[PDB]
Formats: structure tokens, sequence, C-alpha cells
């Protein structure tokens, strides 16, 4: 599972970006931001929805916040 | 169970308001709008995330597009 693998990778890459925010939650822009800077490629957002043991994308008025389970803070 | 059942309406509903739009395709804003009108109760759009044998959802850059998988 080469797609297993990159979303594991993902998993991680996503807990050491979350890890450092308030609450452990950042708005989906900026997170997009913050990733693509970090770790200089394309994040394919579609990806952030399978990683559902690893943080829960909250809808919200006027956008998405992408939140850290509690168990991987 | 009961969480199924949930999701299995709301893929009916999903189905209903898809299958008559354009490559049965709606942007994210227009399915909310016609579905909160028809349905006449708050769309939980969470739970279009778990339809993933129905729906794909699409990122794209002018907003998400709720698409009606080949079926």
């Amino acid at each position: 599972g080469a797609a297993n693998k990159s979303l594991s990778l993902l998993s991680t890459e996503t807990m050491s970006i979350l890890q450092d925010a308030p609450a452990c939650c950042l708005p989906l822009f900026k997170f997009i931001d913050i990733y693509e800077k970090k770790y200089g490629h394309k994040l394919n957002v579609s990806d952030l929805y399978k990683l559902t043991d690893t943080i829960a994308i909250r809808e919200q008025g006027n956008g998405r916040l992408v939140c850290l389970l509690p168990s991987n803070q």
C-alpha cells in the first residue's frame, strides 16, 4: 500500500503542525499554507479526510477547522 | 443500526438531488441550498463525507463539488 504509506507519513506531518497550534487546531486555509511551505509540495486536501484516526475537520460558517484528535495531542 | 440507517437515508436524499444535475454534480453551496429547501432542516455536511459509496466531494479552487459516482 504505497497509498497507505503516504497517508501514514502525512498523518505524522499533520501531527507535527497541529501539536504547535493553539488548541491543536488551525483553519484549513492556514494549515494548507503552513504545510506547503514546510514540505515544499502541494497538499491534496482530500487526503486529510482519510486520516480519520488523526484529525477531524469541522465545518464552520466561514471555513473549515482542522482539529488534532485528543489522543494525538 | 441507527447510524447506518441515518446514512442510508442521506444517501437516498443526496442521489435524488444529484441525479439530474450537470454531470450529476453540484457545487456544495448549491447542494446545501437545494437540500435545506427540500428537507426543511440543516444538512450535516460531515455526514456527506461518510457516503464514500455514493458521492465524491471534490476540492477545487472555486469551492467544493458534490459528485455522484458512476451509477
